[PDB]
């Protein structure tokens, strides 16, 4: 039995906006479960941020939880911008609502629950579980059924 919760995350999509999809894969308790869903319009970063949203909202306790994940929006945010942006009040420079802010103000809340480290991996030097995230994230955007209702050409 694991002594921490390990998540692994990839997003994908066809377009901007197009069909997309994402994979996580959850080792909590004594099981692995898998995640994954389809949309009709979205963006490849909405993807990457849903992975990890899933994958956390399952946790139904304070956990120790290594997340791995070779995208780079996420790292971007979690490293440089998301600090900043709770300073700011979630606003850009030129003062309107951040990006996808839906999504970060949803995965932030998630984050608070628990004690998270973060490993970055290379697109092509993952484990075999970043892969198999990769291959159902894009399955499902293939065959996509939900409505990703928080997208916007927008704000």
């Amino acid at each position: 039995m694991l002594k921490q919760v390990e998540i692994f995350t990839d997003g994908s999509c066809l377009g901007n906006p197009g069909p997309g999809g994402y994979g996580a894969i959850l080792r909590y308790r004594g099981r692995e479960k898998t995640f994954s869903a389809g949309y009709t319009r979205t963006t490849n970063n909405r993807m990457e941020l849903m992975a990890a949203i899933v994958a956390l909202e399952a946790l139904k306790e304070h956990c120790e939880v290594i997340l791995s994940t070779d995208s780079q929006y996420v790292r971007q945010g979690i490293t440089q911008w998301i600090h900043n942006w709770k300073k700011r009040g979630w606003k850009t420079a030129d003062n309107k609502p951040v990006k996808n802010v839906d999504l970060w103000q949803r995965l932030d809340a998630a984050l608070g629950q628990h004690q998270i480290k973060w490993e970055w991996v290379k697109g092509h030097a993952g484990h075999p579980e970043n892969e198999r995230c990769d291959e159902l994230a894009r399955a499902a955007a293939m065959n996509p059924t939900l409505e990703d209702t928080g997208y916007q050409v927008e704000v």
